[PDB]
Parts: C-alpha cells; structure tokens; sequence
C-alpha cells in the first residue's frame, strides 16, 4: 500500500519517516501461479521491500553463477523472529501519540508489516531500564509473598505486549530472561558487579531464585500472558567480570548446571506453569562447545534443556563452525537459538546512526551464517531506541531498527528493519531449511527455505559494490534469470506446483 518516504542524516543509505497519519507498509500477502516468482528488494540507493514478479522458465540463458534448490536436503524448522520489549524500548513507543504507536507496532507484528511472531521480555531492570528494580525487594522474603510488578511491566510493557499480539497474523511467542536476582539473595549484595547466588544449589538461596521464575509467570499469567519459553539467565559469564556495570548474576558452566538440575528443573516441571521451555546458555557463542559439554552430559540437567540461547555482539572472536556447527554436531537433538540478535559496531562510530546501510547488512548476514549452522530462531535486542541510543541508565553501545523521535511524534525505520523484514516477513514459523548448491565459488550470500505448505523462498545478500549475474534453478519448475545488484537484499518466494 504505502511507499517508503526516504531521509538522509548522512549516512550510506536513507531511514524511511513515519508518522500519526503515515507509515510504509504491504498489501496483504498474495502470491502467483506455478512459473512465476515474487521478489522483494532493498537496495542501498533507496529501494525498500520493493515487489516485482517474472516468469520461472524451461531454459537457462544464464552463463553465470547458478544456485540449485535441493529440496530433498532438511535442515532445522524454524521458531521465528522478534526483537525485545525492554522498559527502554516501551518508553520510546509509548512517546508516540497513539495513532504513531499503532504504525510502530503494525510495522514490526502486522502482515503488513515484517510479520515478527517473538517478544523477548526482560525480567525486572537491565541496562535498558531508567532504574534498578526486581520484583522482590524487601529483603528476606524467602517465600517472596511481596513478589509483584511495578509500573514498568503493568503499565508499558504488558499493555503494548497485548497490542502486538491484536495486531500479530501468526501467534507471538513469549520468550523470558533475568538480569540479576533481589541482591539479597547475591554474594555481593548488588545488582551488578562480580556476584553470584549465595549458598549453593539445592538450598533456600537458589530454591527462592527457582521460586521467583515461577512467581513472575503466575503474575503475567494474571495478566493473561504465557510465556513460550525462560532463559536460565541473561548473560551468566557477566557476573563473573568485576565491577560488570550492568545487572548480572554470576553462573559458572557448572553452577548453571547445578542450579538447572537441582533447583529451577525441578520447581518449573512442579508448577502448573511446566510447558514453559528452558534455553541454556544466553550468551557468546565463544562459550561455546564448553558450556553445552558441561551442562548437557550430566542428565539430570539436561533432561530440563530444550535448547541453548546465544548472542551475537562477540561473534567475530569465535568462527560459527567451531561453536555453532561443532555444539550441534554434539548435541544435535537440542535447539540452537539467537535470544540477543544484535551486534554493534565499532569503537569511533555513534551508537545510533541514521540510515547507516552497512549495520544493515551485518544483520542479514548474521541470520544467513545462523541459518547454514542449525539456528531456528532470531531475537533482536531494543525494538525502539532514542536517537542517543536510550535510555540506558548505564550506557549505550547499540542501534535499534526503528529509532523514535519524541520531539516530532515521528520514527524512522533504519535498514536493519528491512533486512530484517527480508526474513521474518517471509519465513514463518514451521519453515524448513532445505540445501541450495551454488555451482561456483562467488560474494553472494544466499539461503533457501521451504514453507510449511512447500512453496519456495530464497535470501540472496549482495555485500559488495559490483551486479552480479545470478540464475536460480528449482529442479519441479525451471530457471529463474535475475540479477544481484551491488548493496543489494532480494527475497525470492515461488509455488512449486
Ligand atoms: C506525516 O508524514 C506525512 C508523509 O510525509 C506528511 O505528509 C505529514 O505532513 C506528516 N505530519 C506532520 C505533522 O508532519
């Protein structure tokens, strides 16, 4: 329906402005006969989610580059894709006169939008919240009966969770994390900092920390929110680090393991509340085959592990193979999940930039090296930050996809957004990874998917500068004759009968 209307801040590319009475969106999806495909592309000249259609035929006038869809290769079914409902990111929308608010929120869980079906929810205050707070406070409170939620959740984030899942086409997945314990329950007696759970697993320390999972699902359950799955805390080597400046709990390997089999397995499995998931992990995949190695081979762990959360911002100190492809070569029955998708990027450079193209393609490219090593699900960090990149009561480092202007009551979609949208508006949940050979050696990067009733999608990712010729071949309807032009993202989608 709506075009893009591009801003430039000087950056590489444009920002698309949104407002109370306009936003950019899609047609509802509808999609062509058996020898034809779609093609959605971005490019970095200006293009976004731009939609043409041609013909899928019999012979090959391509003497370039060919990729060949193998549908007989299965890989991993996909979860989804989604970003985190932080108090930062809650502020920032709810900043927004109403009607702007439901332009954000369409534009990220509609069908006319890119179709997100996870909300990644913190668990009390992190770095991202203008405040220090948990659900517990009052000290000694063992058997926490002055549990509760404070404004934070009952009056930003539950309200705009209902809203996303009103407005949401696929069902949302709920996925939970803490931050840091009541820090009466901590060695160091602070939200931050070197400091784990006091005591040891099995004790009244870790047995009131296993207790307060299941208090904070009985209370969104309240609110008439279920929750998909828990982490078994937010980045647990953190609180390892002296002086960490963010809240944090410290968990060893060991300790992880510990506390999931003797304490958090055991009171989730007996609560009303034992359909709710456990991820391990949430954190570098550098951690990685270690952590999975101590906690996985011990049993009575491992029987309460369905799947192992990673994040991304120290991806370039750690090769996807010996991490990524090596945890699932050990442990290939146990899901891989990307629970903070969100790099960022660079030391001399501002954590917010304007239509910065390049942070773009660095998201694209991380879901597509995900998704050829085993990853079945993608939650990107902030879904609204600030210009300044807030607020942070600690500080900012990162980008978010849509950036909020409460001055002017308008949001600019970055294009991380839209590389973004190239997968979650395309790949729902339930898809399968299926092979694609490229026949040469080339710069593209390139993915194939088959949806749930067996149509075709394929991301190609050009990075460089230079078009490059490329025809793709489905061996059930023909060659599709195209062309990658340079800083470009393409999604293909086609009926394969
Ligand atoms: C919102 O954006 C639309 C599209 O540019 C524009 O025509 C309108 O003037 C905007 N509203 C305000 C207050 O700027």
């Amino acid at each position: 329906a709506r075009p893009c209307i591009p801003k430039s801040f000087g950056y590489s590319s444009v920002v698309c402005v949104c407002n109370a009475t306009y936003c950019d969106s899609f047609d509802p999806p509808t999609f062509p006969a058996l020898g034809t495909f779609s093609r959605y592309e971005s490019t970095r000249s200006g293009r976004r989610m731009e939609l043409s259609m041609g013909p899928i035929q019999a012979n090959h006038t391509g003497t370039g580059l060919l990729l060949t869809l193998q549908p007989e290769q299965k890989f991993q079914k996909v979860k989804g894709f989604g970003g985190a409902m932080t108090d930062a990111a809650a502020l920032n929308i709810l900043a927004l006169s109403p009607p702007a608010q439901n332009l954000l929120l369409k534009s990220y869980f509609s069908e006319e939008g890119i179709g997100y079906n996870i909300i990644r929810v913190p668990m009390a205050s992190c770095d991202f919240s203008i405040r220090t707070y948990t659900y517990a406070d009052t000290p000694d409170d063992f058997q926490l009966h002055n549990f509760s939620l404070p404004e934070e959740d009952t009056k930003l984030k539950i309200p705009l969770i209902h809203r996303a899942l009103q407005l949401a086409q696929r069902p949302v997945s709920l996925l939970a994390s803490p931050w840091t314990s009541p820090t009466w329950l901590k060695t160091n007696g602070a939200v931050n900092g070197k400091g784990s759970l006091k005591g040891q697993p099995g004790d009244i320390y870790h047995q009131t920390w296993a207790r307060y999972f299941v208090k904070f699902l009985d209370a969104y359950a309240e609110h008439k929110l279920q929750f998909w799955a828990v982490t078994a805390e937010n980045e647990p080597s953190a609180g390892l680090l002296s002086g960490y400046p963010f809240q944090c709990l410290g968990f060893t390997p060991e300790h992880q393991r510990d506390f999931i089999a003797r304490d958090l397995g055991p009171t989730l499995a007996n609560s009303t509340h034992h359909n709710v998931r456990l991820l391990m992990l949430d954190d570098q995949r550098l951690l990685l085959p270690h952590w999975a190695k101590v906690v996985l081979t011990d049993p009575e762990a491992a029987k309460y592990v369905h799947g192992i959360a990673v994040h991304w911002y120290l991806d370039f100190l750690a090769p996807a193979k010996a991490t990524l492809g090596e945890t699932h070569r050990l442990f290939p029955n146990t899901m891989l999940f990307a629970s903070e998708a969100c790099v960022g990027s660079k030391f001399w450079e501002q954590s917010v930039r304007l239509g910065s193209w390049d942070r773009g393609m660095q998201y694209s490219h991380s879901i597509i090296t995900n998704l050829l090593y085993h990853v079945v699900g993608w939650t990107d960090w902030n879904l609204a930050l600030n210009p300044e990149g807030g607020p942070n009561w600690v500080r900012n480092f990162v980008d978010s996809p849509i950036i909020v202007d409460i001055t002017k009551d308008t949001f600019y979609k970055q294009p991380m957004f839209y590389h973004l949208g190239h997968f979650s508006k395309f790949i729902p949940e339930g898809s399968q990874r299926v092979g694609l050979v490229a026949s040469q050696k080339n710069d593209l990067d390139a993915v194939a998917l088959m949806h749930p009733d067996g149509s075709a999608v394929v991301v190609v990712l050009n990075r460089s500068s230079k078009d490059v010729p490329l025809t793709i071949k489905d061996p059930a309807v023909g060659f599709l004759e195209t062309i990658s032009p340079g800083y470009s993202i393409h999604t293909y989608l086609w009926h394969r009968q």
